[PDB]
């Protein structure tokens, strides 16, 4: 039912904390909290594609569904994911120590990334 689609980022929590226990400068994200990032879904083929644009930077990933694949991070370092599907508005993946859930909804995509006691929670809606 849901296979690729367009959503838009309206809201998120927790930004400080986030960025600080990661690497991320509190001056970046106060420049992209006030700026609703954009997120394009892709798929063809069990092979779905994630992009995220910031401002004029625009993100391009690729990684197949059950089957761990190799992405780079900001930083440009190489890192190993397995992404995996649990059916309907269930996705389970997770990246080296951190659990990451994403609901897909026919309408509405969220994202959820727990690190050190940090949730991140990106609400999107469909267009
Ligand atoms: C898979 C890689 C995803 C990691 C990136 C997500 C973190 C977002 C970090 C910064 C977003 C803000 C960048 C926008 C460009 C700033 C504009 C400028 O250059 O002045
Ligand atoms: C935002 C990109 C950075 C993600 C960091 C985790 C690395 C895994 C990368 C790709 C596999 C994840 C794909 C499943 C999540 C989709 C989320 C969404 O639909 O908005």
């Amino acid at each position: 039912m849901n296979f690729s689609g367009k959503y838009q980022v309206q809201s998120q929590e927790n930004f400080e904390p986030f960025m600080k226990a990661m690497g991320l400068p509190e001056d970046l994200i106060q420049k992209g909290k006030d700026i609703k990032g954009v997120s394009e879904i892709v798929h063809e083929g069990k092979k779905v594609k994630l992009t995220i644009t910031y401002g004029s930077k625009v993100i391009h990933n690729e990684f197949t569904l059950g089957e761990e694949c190799e992405l780079e991070t900001m930083t440009g370092e190489k890192v190993k994911a397995v992404v995996k599907m649990e059916g309907d508005n269930k996705m389970v993946t997770t990246f080296k120590g951190i659990k990451s859930v994403t609901e897909f909804n026919g309408d509405t995509i969220t994202n959820t990334m727990t690190l050190g006691d940090i949730v991140y929670k990106r609400v999107s809606k469909r267009i």
